[PDB]
């Protein structure tokens, strides 16, 4: 239980990583540089193989660039698939309701690392094993894992450097915060409306979107490592929950989504 | 003509005044549903109403659509018609199609104890589903619609089982012609190189998914006058990968290029939806 550090060494330390990403679909040559001057986080993501995609970060103003398209920036507070988000974790808040496994130490790109393990407590949310390097504190390897213990998801290092809705979920897996609302339009031919809240538990997030049943919507459950779009047609509505949960979760929070 | 009767059935189902207690069907099941329609200084007037379970209602009035449900709050929402109430075709501007369907009369035959004249509506280019129709020869109001798909196979069927139509404006209508009715440009870096003659872009928008990041999503919404399907396109996530789910009339294919998720969704055959995802050009 020392994450914290990990924490503020990848958001308070200058650095280079030539990481790999793994998944179903195939593995990537990626590369991710930090810094902070003025307070202000540098980031840089880049694709070694093929187009020379590019991603960098500044305060909040994130921006896109690559062969052939026109550039642009978005406002976030850190890149996303970039670096494991486990990053970010504010664990002071998250411990509460969860718990951190202390599992040895191992060898992780030529390095002396401490494998240490994430999980929720009712066991709802996945889980994370991540190999933190001793020195610089920095992640060396983080691991998705879902309730069965398979890698969803695996970030590898290779060299290290230096508005009111009539419904309400009625069940949600202790921990999770409705971070937001929204009622936008979907793109059809009678601008059926959806309705969408957003939530999160400090590491994973998911949204519950609804919208009126139509002669079409059928329960659905589709998942690509860590995503989950499970649908399901009830009480004259369509609900689709899309986010970093496991089936069985996802099902039931749609199962527990009363209107009135 | 067959073109000219659809058109007939097209205005009819706008200006007489009728009730029809219909069935929907599909792979989900049977739905029991009624349809009152009147005209009301050239004012359209409807309720559609779920006979079975719950008594969820729907109403037009003007362009007005309110959402009646036990237990919750009703509302009311901007619209030309009630969505999934008579089947759209019966929307239909027949004259924009004529140069790119057939409309092939298939004969007569009964329904609802009525005499009907059949009319097949075809794309000609053979990338759509087609519709095969069921026309009261009296009233020209649709009696039974089957959307086919490519094998003809049925995606959906409308079909009347009770009929009536009225010169005068009913009791319910009235009390619907004026009661509490409740209260209420984009440019993108793509652009889809192949469609299917005749349709054309209806719309366009840019809006951030629901997820942390507020990642956004560009959408197209295409129409040829009758079908109609959406074209999203949204940051490859290395979660992305291709999918094609076919239920009834909606089908959702995704492809991943270029760094793009490319999600089609609407009223096309599984082979359309990927040609045309399959063509869509970056920049340059
Ligand atoms: C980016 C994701 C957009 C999803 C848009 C879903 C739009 C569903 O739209 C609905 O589809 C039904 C068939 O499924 C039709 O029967 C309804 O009439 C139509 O309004």
């Amino acid at each position: 239980a020392l994450l914290q550090q990990m924490n503020l060494a990848s958001q308070s330390l200058n650095y280079e990583l030539s990481f790999i990403s793994i998944n179903k679909q195939g593995v990537e040559s990626l590369r991710y540089r930090h810094a902070r001057l003025d307070n202000r986080p540098l980031a840089q993501l880049l694709q070694m193989d093929g187009p020379r995609r590019e991603v960098v970060q500044r305060g909040n103003e994130i921006s896109y660039f690559e062969p052939g398209l026109e550039p642009f920036t978005l406002n976030g507070d850190y890149i996303v698939d970039s670096l494991p988000s486990l990053i970010y974790t504010d664990f002071k808040r998250l411990s509460p309701y969860y718990d951190f496994i202390s599992v040895g130490r191992t060898r992780i790109a030529d390095r002396l690392c401490e494998v240490i393990r994430v999980v929720a407590r009712d066991g709802t949310r996945y889980s994370y094993i991540v190999w933190m390097d001793t020195e610089s504190k920095l992640p060396m390897r983080v691991d998705l894992l879902d309730r069965d213990g398979e890698t969803l998801e695996q970030f590898r290092v290779i060299a290290f450097n230096v508005a009111k809705f009539s419904w309400t979920p009625t069940w949600l897996p202790q921990g999770f915060s409705e971070v937001s609302s929204s009622r936008r339009p979907l793109p059809t031919m009678d601008n059926m409306p959806i309705e969408s809240r957003l939530y999160s538990d400090g590491l994973f997030s998911f949204s519950v979107n609804v919208n009126r049943a139509t002669p079409s919507s059928t329960d659905q459950m589709l998942r690509t490592g860590r995503r989950t779009v499970s649908t399901s047609v009830r009480d004259n509505a369509e609900i689709t929950i899309v986010g970093e949960l496991p089936p069985q979760t996802a099902k039931r929070i749609a199962e527990n989504i009363k209107f009135g």
